[PDB]
């Protein structure tokens, strides 16, 4: 048939990372990013932050269809994500980069998101290893919210308190698509935070989540 | 029968479902497929890029010839050429959009009613609609119905090269009041109004960290 | 189209990753250099910010690795592919961390197959401000951490944390750590030594080829 993940096109033999185009079970092309360095490769990457030049701070319809610049950061917007996620089994790993340069990084053993009418809602597995910590299953079984859409289980809005969008709660342990503040920040959780890494007063340089049948 | 069956451009991509602003590849009027990089972020999406400042890595002064056809780098700076620059703005109505950005990560914009540029064989004479907003203020209108003049081609109304003057390639009058391909010189310049100048924007003593130019079907 | 200077000539102007044709007519997507002295080179190195490690094996050079988007080694089975056929002319473009350009140029480069380690074979310097630091290593094979293939009783790649075709060591060690300029440790750097010499380490390196 066709290439249907990054894990395809690297056992094809794409050894650099880059923008490929995949094939969605619906089919359907999609061109994605592929990470084929990191942890042995094959990665499609949905998120991405680098330097602060886009801004997250987006609504519903946004990041439904997704925002961003293949040329930089991006959100592969979430009728993709789900599309992405939801016939094999797909792993998360995300990677944090502070400002000194020190990686650190959680592994997680499943990853689907829900369609829109399920509210993209969190399926999240068992944290395996990672030097960052688990600051994700605590946003388990928890719908996407964003600023035009307010899911989040707390009387105020959590993506407006926090400046960003995520599976809120009550509210964040992390928060990846929160302003991108440049190291240790004064104001409280509303950077690109991520609890058990570098605590809510730190926003790291880089963030990338990205998906692998495992 | 791609020619026919394929977008021609950004906005038709937009239209189709692409959401990340990328390099893909549209259909010329005269059939002739060309890669473009399609802005999908900004004031709404669908704009093509046709000149970008970011780093300094490419060197914008360059002939007549060189401009013509297009140089740089899909991976960074470049300037899409101007053949290809009026063959997007010949048959139909785009708007021009102007981004950028200085070292203290300020955004400023302006847009135009509407932007297109002649053949060659007028110069790529500029036809400049009315400035509809924009932070960095207007600094193109000054330059309404003017050649492109390069280094090694002068075109302008300056009993001088403006192009050599102030190190750059433009509609040039008599000179300039925007200089968006200049020398790329990193904030504050003690030179004159060589870098990439925005006069409304930070005067002719302040070269940007980024510039984007870019167009829509008005 | 073959080649970048297929593409070129087929009104291809801006630089950026164009597909080829291998000559046994596999696809080849590859970054093409179409501004650098009349433009149409193939790139096959590209060292820029430090953000990948050069410093790998055998397998890893043997099929390539990197970013599209940054740095990168297409692949000593694909430099070899693509020096197979006919002759090709060689470019080392360099910058320095005070944005200073050095280039070196030679008339021919070819690397054999894996069989014979992707031995080097290089044509004379045609000129270059950067000086030859190439051709002291002319048939020599490549060698790397786990496959030491040079003529030092000890290990290079080891010695001088990188991948390339060292003899006693080298005189030129592109594939080297990203130092960031001077540096006192000795000739461990994306180094040239007929440039900056074997304590400067530059900012950018890129190796490219193009039909002679
Ligand atoms: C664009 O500029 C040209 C000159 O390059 C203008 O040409 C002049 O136009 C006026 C009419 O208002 C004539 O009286 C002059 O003699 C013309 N000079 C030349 C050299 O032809 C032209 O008018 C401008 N066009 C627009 C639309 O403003
Ligand atoms: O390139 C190899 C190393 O660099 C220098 C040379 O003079 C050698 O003596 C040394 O071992
Ligand atoms: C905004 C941005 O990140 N763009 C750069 C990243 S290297 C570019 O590829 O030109
Ligand atoms: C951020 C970036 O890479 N630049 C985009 C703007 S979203 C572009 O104009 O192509
Ligand atoms: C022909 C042209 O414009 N290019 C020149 C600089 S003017 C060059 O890079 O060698
Ligand atoms: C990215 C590349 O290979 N070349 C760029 C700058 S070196 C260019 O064509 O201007
Ligand atoms: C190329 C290289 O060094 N690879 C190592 C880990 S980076 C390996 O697992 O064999
Ligand atoms: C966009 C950019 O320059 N980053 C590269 C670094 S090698 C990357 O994404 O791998
Ligand atoms: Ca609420
Ligand atoms: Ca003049
Ligand atoms: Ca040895």
């Amino acid at each position: 048939t066709g290439p249907r993940t990054c894990k395809d096109l690297l056992d094809r033999g794409h050894f650099l990372s880059g923008w490929h185009t995949i094939y969605l079970p619906d089919c359907r092309p999609l061109t994605v990013l592929c990470d084929m360095d990191t942890d042995g490769g094959g990665w499609t990457v949905f998120q991405r932050r680098v330097d602060g030049s886009v801004d997250f701070y987006r609504d519903w319809a946004t990041y439904k269809q997704g925002f961003g610049s293949r040329l930089g950061e991006f959100w592969l917007g979430n009728d993709n994500i789900h599309a992405l996620t939801a016939q094999g089994t797909s792993e998360l790993r995300t990677d944090l980069v502070d400002f000194e340069d020190n990686y650190q990084f959680a592994k997680y053993r499943s990853f689907k998101v829900a369609d829109e009418a399920e509210k993209y809602n969190l399926v999240l597995g068992a944290f395996v290893e990672g030097s960052a910590g688990d600051s994700l299953t605590f946003h388990n079984n928890q719908s996407f919210s964003t600023k035009d859409q307010d899911n989040d289980l707390n009387t105020g809005n959590c993506a407006v308190m926090f400046q960003g969008a995520w599976w809120y709660k009550n509210c964040h342990t992390s928060n990846l698509n929160g302003r991108y503040l440049r190291g240790t920040h004064g104001s409280f959780a509303n950077g690109i935070n991520w609890k058990s890494g570098k605590g809510y007063n730190y926003s790291y340089k880089v963030s990338e989540m990205k998906v692998r049948p495992a």
